[PDB]
C-alpha cells in the first residue's frame, strides 16, 4: 500500500508512494526495522525448527576451539537433541552462554566497540524467579559494571522464553536514564524522550521528583507476571557533572550524566533458544552525550544556549556557529569524565580501533557484519576512517534483537 | 562466491564471505553499485522494450501540466510509435527533453540541492558532431553557468545513443578539475585522485605544469571516434583562493578552488531513450571543498598542517583538534566563496532547505527518493535535520546513471 516515514526529529510522519513506479527500495535508513525485531510468542519453538538450529549452534561452539573435543562434541550433540524430545527446549552449559553472549556481542552491526567482544563478564541468573530477584541481579550489574568510574562490560542473562507466555522483561529502555515530565508551565523538564515511559512508571506508583536528572527506575517483569516498580538505589548511579576546561560558565549550565551505557530491553537469540531479557553494557562514547543527549532537538538541546554564551552569529547558519560549540560541548564531555576518572572515549579513537577490529575480523573469520550508518559518528564523519570504509550489513546468529515495546504485547491480571 | 569491498579511504581491499551465513546483505554503504550503473551496447534498443518506456514517458510528460491536451497526447503517442516502427528509435521534442532534465535530477537520490530543480538552463547539443563541437559546446556552458561568480544550474544534452557503438561521451568525472601528478621525489602533487586520469591525459599529448592546481583538459570522444584532447581557455576557469577571516596565516598555505561543480560522465535515461554525454552542474556545498578536497587523507590532506598552524595537541586524537581545525578550514572557504561573490550555501542552510525540499515532493507527488547515506554532511550530521528524517531510496525514471569508465570498454582505431 504505503510506506510509512519517520522523522524521529519532529516526530513527524510520512506515506511513500512513489517507492511503487520503481525499477529493480532500500530499507538502510530506517531505524526500527522487523527484520532486526524478534517478536513474541503463544506456543513453545517447534521441534523441526528448534532441532536444527541448537544443532547448529553446537558445531559452531565445538568448532571454535582450537584442537577441538570431538568426543565431546558428539556427546554433546547426543545429549542435547535427547534433552530437546524429552523437554522440547533445552539448556545451555555456562560455557555456551559465554560463548553465545560474546559471539552476539561480536555480530552486533551497530556496535562501534566490538574489539572488546572478547571481555565480557557474564552474569548467570538463569535461575531468577522473581521480580525482587531480577532487581537484586540488576543492582549487582550495575555495581560491578560501574566499578567507581573504571567500568567494565558485563552481561545478565535472565531465564530464557519457554512457552512464550512466560518471559523475563525489563520495560526500561536502558538500566540508567533520566525522567522526562510535562510540566504545568507547558514546559518539558528532564529527558523529553521518555515523558511516555515516565507516564507508564508514574502509572505503576512511582513518585515523580520533577527533576532535570530524576533517574528512573526499574520496572521488572518476571515469569509472565505484571511489572513491578523498583527504584534504583542512589549509592549505585554514578554520574559525571559536566564542566568544561576553559569556559568556567559551562558548570553553570548545571549539566550531568549517569556514567553507565547499559542496553536493558533487546533479545539474545541462539541455538534456536531466544532470551528476552539480557541487559548488557560497554562504556560511553563522548558523542553520544555531547551531541545526542545534549544537542539533539527532541532532547536536552542545549546548543541555542551554548552558542550564545560563546558570543556566536547565533542567528546566523552560515557562520557556523552550531559546528563550534558542538566542538566545545564535546570537549566538555570528554574532559569532564577524564577528569572524574570514568571511563569513556572520544569518536576518533572509537573509529580508528573499529577500522583495526574489523580487519582482525575478515582476517580470522572472513567479514564482519556492520550497519554504516551507525557507526560513522553523529559529527565529523569523513574525518573519520570508517566513513570512507564500505561494509555489508547482515544478520548472523548467536544474535541481539531488537523486540516490541512490552506495553504494547501484554496481559495484566 | 564472495563480495568485495573497497575502503575508498586507503584503497585496499576485503573478501566478504560470512554474509553467506546470513538469515533472512544490505548494499546501501556501497558507492558504485551495478544497479546504479548503466552500461554500453552492441546493437540498438529492442523494439518491444523501447515502445513501452516510450509510451511511459510520454504519459508522463502530457500528464504533467494542469488541465492536459488529449489531442497532443493521442497526436504524440501516435506519432512517437509511428517514428518507432519507422527508424527504431526516436526524437524527444525540446520540451519532453527540458521536462526530462528536470525530472531526472528531480529524481537523483543522491542531489541535496533538488528543491532548485525546477530551475535549470538546458542545451540543446543533440544536433552535435565532432569533438570540437563538444568543445564548444562544452565551452558555451562552462561560461554560461559560471556567470563570473553568480553561478547557474545548467545541462547540455548532446546526441542520444543509436546504436550503442556510436557514443558521445566525456572521459573526465567533472568539467573543471585538478590534475595529480607522481613526482620524482616520490611525493605526489596536486590532487591525487586524479593520478591515472592526469596520466591518460598525459598520454594523449596533454603537456603536464606539474603544478598543485593545473586544471586537467577535456576528453572528448564524439560519435564512436578515439577522444580528442582539448585544454580549457582559462579565461572560463574561474577560481576561489582561501583565506581564513582570522587566522591571516591560512592564505599562506596558497589553495584555492574552482567554483563550477560539474558532473561530466553521467547518463540520462528517458523514455527508453538514453543520452551518455549530458554534463550538468550545479553550484558548491563548502563541505566539499573544506572536508572532503581538503581534509581526505587521500586528497589535498590539509588537516595536520592546519592543526599546528592552530597550535593544537596536533598528537592526542582526544583532544578533538581534528574537530576544530576542520571547522576553520569549513569558514575559510565559506568566507572566501562570499568574499569573491561565488555562489555557495553551507550544509546546514542546505539541509534545511532539502527538508523543505522533501517536504514537498511528498505533499506534490507523495514521496521523494532519497539516499541518506549521500544526503547527510561529512561533518556535523545530527546537527543537520536531515540525519533524523527516515528515507527510501528508489530507481525511478527519467534518471541519471552512473557508466563504466571508458577507458575500460572502448575500441581504438
Ligand atoms: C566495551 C565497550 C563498548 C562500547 C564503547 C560500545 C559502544 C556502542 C555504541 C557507541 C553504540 C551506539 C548506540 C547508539 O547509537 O544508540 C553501540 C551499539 C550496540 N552495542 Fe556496543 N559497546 C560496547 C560494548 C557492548 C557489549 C558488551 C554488547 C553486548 C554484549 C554490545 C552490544 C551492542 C548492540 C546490540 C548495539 C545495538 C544497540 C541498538 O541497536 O540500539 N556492546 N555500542
Ligand atoms: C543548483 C544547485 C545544486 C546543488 C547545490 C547540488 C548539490 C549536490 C551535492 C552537494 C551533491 C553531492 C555530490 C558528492 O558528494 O559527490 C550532488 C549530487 C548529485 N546531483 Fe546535485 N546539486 C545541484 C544541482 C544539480 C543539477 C542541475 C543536477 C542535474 C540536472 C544535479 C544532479 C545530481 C546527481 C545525479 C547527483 C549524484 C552524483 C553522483 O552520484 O556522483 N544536481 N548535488
Ligand atoms: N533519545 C535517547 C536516548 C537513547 C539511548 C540512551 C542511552 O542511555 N544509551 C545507552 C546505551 C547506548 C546508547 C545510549 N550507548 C552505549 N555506549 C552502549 C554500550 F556501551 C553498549 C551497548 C549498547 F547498546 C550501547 N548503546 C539515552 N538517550
Ligand atoms: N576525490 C574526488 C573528487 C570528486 C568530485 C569532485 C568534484 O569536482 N565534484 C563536483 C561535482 C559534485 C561533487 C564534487 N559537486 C556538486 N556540488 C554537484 C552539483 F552542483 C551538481 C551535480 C553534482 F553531481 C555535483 N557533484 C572533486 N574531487
Ligand atoms: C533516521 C536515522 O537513521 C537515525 O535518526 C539515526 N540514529 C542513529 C544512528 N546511529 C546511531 N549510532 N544511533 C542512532 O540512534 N543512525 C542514524
Ligand atoms: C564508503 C562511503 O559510503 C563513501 O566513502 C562516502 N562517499 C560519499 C558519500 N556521500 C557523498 N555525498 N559523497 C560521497 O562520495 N557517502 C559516503
Amino acid at each position: 500500500q504505503y510506506v510509512r516515514i519517520k522523522n524521529w526529529g519532529s516526530g513527524e510522519i510520512l506515506h511513500d508512494t512513489l517507492h511503487h513506479k520503481a525499477t529493480s527500495s532500500c530499507l538502510g535508513s530506517i531505524m526500527n526495522p522487523k527484520s532486526l525485531t524478534r517478536g513474541p510468542r503463544d506456543k513453545p519453538t517447534p521441534l523441526e525448527e528448534l532441532l536444527p538450529h541448537a544443532i547448529e549452534f553446537i558445531n559452531q561452539y565445538y568448532g571454535s576451539f582450537k584442537e577441538a573435543k570431538i568426543e565431546e562434541h558428539l556427546a554433546r550433540l547426543e545429549a542435547v537433541t535427547k534433552e530437546i524430545e524429552t523437554t522440547g527446549t533445552y539448556q545451555l552449559t555456562l560455557d555456551e552462554l559465554i560463548f553465545a553472549t560474546k559471539m552476539a556481542w561480536r555480530n552486533a552491526p551497530r556496535c562501534i566497540g566490538r574489539i572488546q567482544w572478547s571481555n565480557l563478564q557474564v552474569f548467570d541468573a538463569r535461575n531468577c524467579s522473581t521480580a525482587q530477584e531480577m532487581f537484586q541481579h540488576i543492582c549487582r550489574h550495575i555495581l560491578y559494571a560501574t566499578n567507581n568510574g573504571n567500568i567494565r562490560s558485563a552481561i545478565t542473562v535472565f531465564p530464557q522464553r519457554s512457552d512464550g507466555k512466560h518471559d523475563f522483561r525489563l520495560w526500561n529502555s536502558q538500566l540508567i536514564r533520566y525522567a522526562g515530565y510535562q510540566m504545568p508551565d507547558g514546559t518539558i523538564r528532564g529527558d523529553a524522550a521518555t515523558l511516555e515511559f515516565t507516564q507508564l512508571c508514574i502509572d505503576l506508583g512511582w513518585k515523580p521528583r520533577y527533576g532535570r536528572f530524576d533517574v528512573l527506575p526499574l520496572v521488572l517483569q518476571a515469569d509472565g507476571q505484571d511489572p513491578e516498580v523498583f527504584e534504583i538505589p542512589p549509592d549505585l548511579v554514578l554520574e559525571v557533572t559536566m564542566e568544561h576546561p576553559k569556559y568556567e560558565w559551562f558548570q553553570e549550565l548545571g549539566l550531568k550524566w549517569y556514567a553507565l551505557p547499559a542496553v536493558a530491553n533487546m533479545l539474545l537469540e541462539v541455538g534456536g533458544l531466544e532470551f528476552p531479557a539480557c541487559p548488557f553494557n560497554g562504556w560511553y562514547m563522548g558523542t553520544e552525550i555531547g551531541v545526542r543527549d545534549f544537542c539533539d532537538t527532541q532532547r536536552y538541546n542545549i546548543l541555542e544556549e551554548v552558542g550564545r554564551r560563546m558570543g556566536l552569529e547565533t542567528h546566523t547558519l552560515a557562520s557556523l556557529w552550531k559546528d563550534r560549540a558542538v566542538t566545545e560541548i564535546n570537549v566538555a564531555v570528554l574532559h569532564s569524565f577524564q577528569k572524574q576518572n570514568v571511563t569513556i572515549m572520544d569518536h576518533h579513537t572509537a573509529s580508528e580501533s573499529f577500522m583495526k577490529h574489523m580487519q582482525n575480523e575478515y582476517r580470522a573469520r572472513g567479514g564482519c557484519p556492520a550497519d554504516w550508518i551507525w557507526l560513522v559518528p553523529p559529527v565529523s564523519g569523513s574525518i573519520t576512517p570508517v566513513f570512507h570504509q564500505e561494509m555489508l550489513n547482515y544478520v548472523l546468529s548467536p544474535f541481539y534483537y531488537y523486540q516490541i515495546e512490552p506495553w504494547k504485547t501484554h496481559i495484566w491480571q
